[PDB]
């Protein structure tokens, strides 16, 4: 508990939006009318195969009330679809249509290239020291 | 130069854990906001003047998105409209951003405290670093 830095907060934010700005940049220059969180969604569907809505909303610390709508906004546009769990038969599964997993594996490639322009200038040891300082701040909540 | 794996999952755990604890202290000071509202909030107090246009841009989301939520922060009395139009806020909409703006610092001040004042310095050399590419050019 030491005292706060002026810069940091203003510093961090500033990476923030350079991040999202940089990626919806090449999102839209792609034409695939997606945002950061909607590939994320589409990540966890694909990696988890019959992921639950319920699980999905908690992996991504989102309330279910928000996560259902972003689903129904996926499900409309007919990236993602929902069907009947056969289990317990109580929960609905997740699964992407032909045409979800086709946008997420391009909006993924785009993603791991922007990734790599945006860390570029920093050396192996500064990346790793970034991640680490990043790791103790969360560590010590 | 490689890139490290775990650098995006870093930022954006310390986005997520921001974005959950201001969330936590609006509802805790019932200000009935939420955190993309402060964002909002902040981009027009910043930038006088600013159109739907300009804020839809920074905010990274499409027109009709940002004129449903521009359209609801009117209702709620705390922003106002005005070839564009220009978005002020109202003197509740400056009350409510700097109550958002002190949970804002407050948030930061508990995720970078735990740091020592050079580790501190240092994170700040290291983010300045993840901004664009060398520009400046005065000759």
């Amino acid at each position: 508990n030491y005292p706060v830095n002026p810069d940091l907060m203003p510093a961090l934010m500033a990476v923030f939006q350079h991040v999202r700005t940089r990626i919806q940049s090449e999102l839209d220059c792609q034409r695939l009318d997606l945002t950061p969180p909607d590939v994320h969604v589409l990540k966890l569907i694909d990696e988890q195969r019959g992921l639950n809505l319920q699980d999905l909303g908690r992996q991504m610390c989102r309330d279910k009330a928000l996560i259902t709508r972003k689903i129904r906004e996926l499900e409309g546009r007919n990236l993602v679809r929902r069907e009947r769990n056969p289990s317990d038969q109580r929960s609905f599964q997740l699964f992407l249509t032909d045409e979800g997993l086709a946008i997420h594996q391009h909006a993924e490639a785009i993603m791991s290239r922007v990734h790599d322009e945006l860390f570029a200038p920093l050396t192996p040891v500064e990346q790793a020291t970034l991640v680490h300082l990043l790791d103790q701040c969360l560590a010590a909540q």
